[PDB]
């Protein structure tokens, strides 16, 4: 068993204990990742706050070079990683692949965005009179050090879209990679070591969140804290957080809302393309669909055909449906697959599970009195909610304790507009799949789906604070 | 008994409880507020979420034509809610009636600065070619149920900064002045109710917070908890919010850094006004001077010298220095007092204190084992720390727990950058005392002081989200 | 004859020579402006350059202070100026007083955007290491003196359009309105000298473009020249401004492109309504409709029985068409009718022409080589270009050389974007009649329609220029 | 003879004529240009406007690479081509090779700066309530064709400030290099032939600006001119530009301004390095030192001791001060030497020319009646003009022209900044030499020093309109 090392203060360490990968597929063993220890975990926190004025005290250009180059350096290995990154997360080889350029793009983006930040001059003869010659130089600074924790179905690109935007404006990182995908994790601190970005700024830490999580958020060297995965951790992490500031990318169940005027052929292969992409195991899939009546029947035909098509298989041979990421959550979604059915959901597709390997399944007929109705499956399964009122579809919309995003089909934009306006979500996608898509745009989730606003921008701007110098003009 | 009542959804209401408040200075009894129970509390919350969508379906220029008229009532009225507000908190009767106009002003500059919030419009051609027809319409939006939380150094205008950001942006309101101020609070609901919003779009809530904060707080009807008052309540806030978010304006410690070169009239005039302003029961003020040595004699003897200048007594005779909030404060401040003669440190004033009214005392050469030298005193009491060198005095500076506004007094503005720079403040101001002076600035706290950038252009940023919605060109 | 008076340096100056104006409905006589000399005209910009500077000193909230009080002198007066308004451009009452109405907004508006102006900070080390503690100051400063020249069709909306922008930010001005027109721009510049700003800060210039127009605009003493006319003159100031900042608003053929699968009702209100506002003597109306031959028929037949209902007369009735500013205009009006009936246009309507009232006439099926096809009317005349495609209708509408708005009328929004990104002009409304329309959008024209974008905000940061202030951090 | 080729339409292309370009310092013969006719500009913007739709059609990230690579060539070639600039404009190779590297990093940030331009979403409901539904979707278009115009001092640096912003944002360029800096210009046209842009994209135009420079500007194809010269030929642009929008970056006569607290030694070497550059042929440059009469005998002293240090020679010597660019440039130099001599000024230099080679010369005492007061020498001779006061520097400061940038010495700058308000200048540098320095700063000129706001930034926005789209959300 190969055994990974975490990169700390400018070098590879190991602990008395550790923890061994699995591939979700096959079963193979991957290796073995640290499992740290509170005294280890202080140490890369103490590590860091010591390189942070170091750090800081460059130039924006400076810290954006270190990033180019760990971008330039993913993009050179995006082949090795994919490997390791689809074995350990059971994610189609090419996407896997795809999922390292996407990292290596939000690295060097979040570069270029953030030695572009600017400051602000304030009139204070804008508010009173007296205070004319008063003016106020605002310039944006680093919260500290920040603590990153990506997910398992994202664990580098979820893990540098929070790192770059970070280290581009003068914090220092603290890296925990979610334990099911820890080696890709430690695979990407490879690029930053490499990089050669000084001893302390860029820092990982490994070990179930089960053990060491509330106290790796709770430690007082945290300035913040950004973090993807489920609601549950979310919850707590705010909690523990206390007044420090948080980035919060949870759950979601976001819903395709199709009107009776829409394309759907258009329609149906977004809801496919969405839905199914990795198998449901996608915080932003389209995991609701609620379609009018008049247009029911015909729409969901057309899905239950390019269901079929979707190919069924192991992660290696790109199969659009590849097993799901452990046992529990195979089980978790069988439970919603019986629940459903149970309650006089139709399954239009064939119910069956091998190994951790779920088909696509297709049910239509779910009610609002169904789990699936809710709760996010994570798993390929798709429901079809049918309405009789675009006011229908907004309440059971909304009603959802989720709100990351939601589509609209329909030729009529003016209107799609009017709706999107009152949907509870972060971000509406009109005529497509939802999608965190064009990471420059905004990314967010309202109720229970998240805090804070991502995509690059957003992400510096959230992990800088502001530094107010005023005087008075002779 | 004259009995305040709180206005809900329209209307004044009386609770079966209530809680008579005394002026502190004459110990005169000025009426009473309600207690509220949790039932009230609830039906407040009902009352602005069920008024929440009406009133942002309002246009801005709308919503901003009622708080004007709020604004221009506050004024008619400086006199009237001044010479209450003067009597609740023992605070001068003319520095009173200007709190009442300077919250109209930030009123009318909030109403206007968000009716002209701008969206973006972001290009997905920015992030990858194939996007290149996709296009990002980003909109600002509220977040909901705004519960504001003003102290009782500032019950009206500290509840005027978020009131008003708030409901610009279309959300709703909660208010919940401190106890002592409550009737001041109550006083400037008045001014909302006669402008006429709609009946649930502004509310407040009267009561101990020592027994229904917890409980207005943690309810999940509240989607930002907007609050100033002392750290230890603002702690328990920020871990009761979850992960909702939270603006805090907490306690402050700001240091005075005073170098070699400063211009010691100018500094000697600014410490005294900063330092005993409101006998220095001000978040913002200039709690503890770090004097380069070789001045310290001289500033320290201009200090004394302008101390015995500042007049002791009534809030009606606009004394500058008037009876403290109340016997446990006066009690405590007396204690700091005590602690620090007791352990050595010079006192240039006597010690006097005549019921809650303790007379300034100043008090040169204190250590970092004086009390005095980190607890925030909010009492008439100024601490000396003398310093031999700038390094040092930033050290000593950081070395608090508190980080709001550092003053730098010197006559090297380059220098003054890099010290500021340094600082872990939120503001710094160059040769003038700390200030939230000109609200249109941003006012944030570091470390213990604060969460959440204040300011009407901040306040309105953080009270609001994004709502993004996307589609492709044809 | 009731002789006005300029206002000059804080006085109300006559001059040898008047100018009388008549009614252009009734021929009655309304008064006479006076008719400045060169010299005159050198004192004028002689004031308001010795009172820019103290003007300049004044903190922003006291200029809009002025301005907001300016607007509330035009607000109690919207009767007794509109009505002289009516009567000397013989635009109707009611819309007059619409006018005086719509230009107190924008000044007000103008006021509290123009206070919002920020500055930037720019950091060295975004673009160079070596100048990382190098920093860049930037704030918005005015140009100096400002010449507002206005046009007859709204003497003073595109006055104080131009004006509060321009003062607002700091700036004097000069403002030369239109002859016919002068009287209600002679009244405007009353509720500036009742608002009693500063001497010389405003200033008004009146005479016969034809002899002192050169003169006021070659001035070397005019900083910027912000000017809404006709296109012929525009281009005689754009070569006389040299390498001075401009503003210019000239003549527009705005085209209204009608898709197949567009609301012909909706269509037709939108055309009629644009076309026909103020007898077509609007820069921004409907001036070409481009509609595919398929719904051609349909859409003609309801627009020819909308423009019967127009009703027909004099501005006291309130007439939807008044009698045309001149009778040099309605001959030339005339005779692009008759251009179009000679050559084979089809009327749908009567050929009427009573004094220099026309009556509103359509033209179905004009051709390219038709002079109404191309060149601006400023008169009641609707041209219909019909279209087999959309590529075709793109063409027609920019060969012209105007390119000031455009209108698709269409149920495809993504279409109408891509269709938007193609036309060569400055805004396109989809689903409703071109218009400068809520003064705070941008407005600007492409080709000879302009030069410089207008709208609130945008007109003061034309006006405006910076002001880099870059120093070390030490 | 070495004859260049013009890059049109993606081909290199020879003109009948030629002009044959020579070494300013040894007189030997550097090669040919071609000497377009008007027929062959009309071919260079025919193709140019004909490519403009496709090169707009691609994504902002596309056109950005074109652009790295073009900066990747540049580096790699960066000596190779620093070598005949340096003999082309006689300047030191060393900055001949800096130029070059400049361009490089000015198109690699461009290319950066223009792949992140967003639009913004304008509120309907802000300006009135009717309009609440109604928003203005409105992004950035390139205004089509730019004319880029370089300067001999700087022919590949300000070509790519102006080509980089141009094309990021989808213009096509027409670069029409100086005769005298050709070769170099041809050599940059290279790297963008190289680079695979589209043909017609990036062409170039040479040709005497004495015989087709009126030609290339007044040609109605070009839809900007952005130009870099002499106010002389920059006044012809303005007027020839009609209402076309423009791009002037003229001359200068920044003053120095020294206050008596003064860094004496740090105030020299800036004005040394400042004045003298390249032989002073420097748009931004000292050239002249507003010294208050108590240290200038001493700053005097200084600069004469530094002037002695300065080296003199050939370029490729890296020498200080090198041969003026042409014998016109130092006859007319000469002439303001002997003016300022016969004034009365005292030359502390020897006054010594040699060929086209003047040695470095200070004049002490000169006053504002000698031309050398106030023309643009470009050539190495610094005027010192003793004032008595501060009001007095100011004063003689803006008597200028000219306004591009100013310096201030001081060590009060609350006073700096202060002055810096009142200097009719685009940039004033406080405590160092004015320079243009770091391009992303604003860069710009008032009164006869331009037209427009220049850096990065600016440029992009400045050649960039916008296009606004309105509709009714439902
Ligand atoms: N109730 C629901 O609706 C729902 C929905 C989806 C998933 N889940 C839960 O999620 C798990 C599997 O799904 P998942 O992998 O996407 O989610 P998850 O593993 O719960 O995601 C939480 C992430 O946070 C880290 N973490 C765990 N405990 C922490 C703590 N105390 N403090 C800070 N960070 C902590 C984890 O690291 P490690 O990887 O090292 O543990 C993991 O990367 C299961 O336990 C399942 O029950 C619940
Ligand atoms: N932790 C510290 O560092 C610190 C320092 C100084 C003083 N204090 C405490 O502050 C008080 C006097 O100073 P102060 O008036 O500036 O501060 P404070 O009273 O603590 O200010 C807190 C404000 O929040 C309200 N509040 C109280 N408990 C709450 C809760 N659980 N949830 C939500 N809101 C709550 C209060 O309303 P009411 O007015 O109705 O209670 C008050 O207006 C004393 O009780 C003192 O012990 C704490
Ligand atoms: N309506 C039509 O169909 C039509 C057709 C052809 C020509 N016209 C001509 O257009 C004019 C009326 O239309 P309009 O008012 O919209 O356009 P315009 O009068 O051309 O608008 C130009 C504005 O600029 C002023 N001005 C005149 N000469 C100037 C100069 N040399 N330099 C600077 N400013 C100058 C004018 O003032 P004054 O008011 O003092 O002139 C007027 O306010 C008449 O002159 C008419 O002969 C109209």
């Amino acid at each position: 068993t190969k055994q990974y090392k975490n990169y700390v203060n400018g070098e590879w360490k190991l602990s008395e204990n550790e923890i061994k990968i699995y591939e979700p597929a096959s079963g193979a063993e991957l290796g073995s990742v640290p499992a740290m220890s509170t005294e280890e975990v202080d140490y890369v926190y103490a590590s860091a706050k010591k390189a942070q004025p170091a750090w800081r005290a460059l130039s924006y250009i400076e810290r954006a070079a270190y990033l180019h180059k760990v971008a330039d350096i993913l993009m050179r290995d995006k082949e090795k990683i994919g490997a390791i990154l689809s074995k350990e997360v059971a994610k189609g080889y090419k996407s896997a692949v795809s999922e390292v350029v996407r990292t290596a793009e939000i690295i060097n983006y979040a570069a270029e965005e953030g030695l572009r930040m600017e400051g602000e001059v304030l009139e204070g003869g804008s508010f009173e009179a007296a205070s004319k010659k008063k003016i106020a130089v605002v310039r944006r600074e680093p919260v500290g050090l920040v603590l990153a924790i990506s997910p398992f179905n994202y664990p580098v690109n979820l893990a540098g879209s929070k790192i770059a935007p970070a280290l581009i404006a003068g914090n220092v990182i603290a890296f925990k990679p979610p334990t099911q995908g820890s080696i890709s994790g430690l695979l990407l601190a490879e690029a930053f070591a490499e990089a050669g970005l000084p001893a302390g700024v860029f820092n990982t830490i490994t070990g179930r969140g089960s053990e060491i999580g509330d106290y790796i958020v709770e430690h007082q060297a945290v300035n913040f804290i950004n973090f993807t995965g489920s609601t549950g951790i979310g919850e707590r992490i705010g909690k523990m957080a206390g007044m420090r500031p948080i980035m919060l990318a949870l759950g979601g169940k976001d819903s395709a809302i199709v009107l009776e005027d829409a394309d759907l052929e258009l329609t149906a292969k977004n809801i496919i393309a969405g839905a199914f992409g990795y198998s449901g195991q996608r915080c932003t899939a389209v995991k609701r669909v609620l379609v009018m009546e008049s247009v029911a029947d015909e729409l969901v035909e057309k899905i239950r055909e390019k269901v079929l098509a979707l190919t069924i298989g192991n992660p290696e041979d790109d199969a659009d449906i590849t097993p799901l990421i452990d046992t529990k959550s195979a089980d978790y979604v069988e439970g919603l697959i019986n629940d459903a059915n149970d309650k006089g959901a139709t399954a239009l597709t064939e119910i069956k599970r091998e190994g951790n390997l779920i088909c696509p399944i297709l049910f239509d007929k779910v009610t609002t009195d169904m789990r699936l109705a809710w709760e996010e499956p994570f798993g390929p399964v798709l429901p079809i909610i049918r309405v009789t009122s675009v006011e229908e579809a907004i309440e059971i919309s909304n009603k959802s304790e989720y709100g990351l995003q939601a589509s609209i089909f329909t030729n009529d934009f003016p209107r799609a507009f009017g709706i999107a306006e009152q949907l509870e979500v972060g971000t509406v996608h009109i005529n497509n799949k939802t999608q965190r898509g064009t990471d420059n745009f905004p990314f967010l989730g309202a109720k229970k789906s998240g805090a804070g606003i991502q995509g690059v921008k957003y992400s510096i701007e959230a992990m800088t604070t502001v530094k107010s110098v005023v005087f008075d003009i002779k």
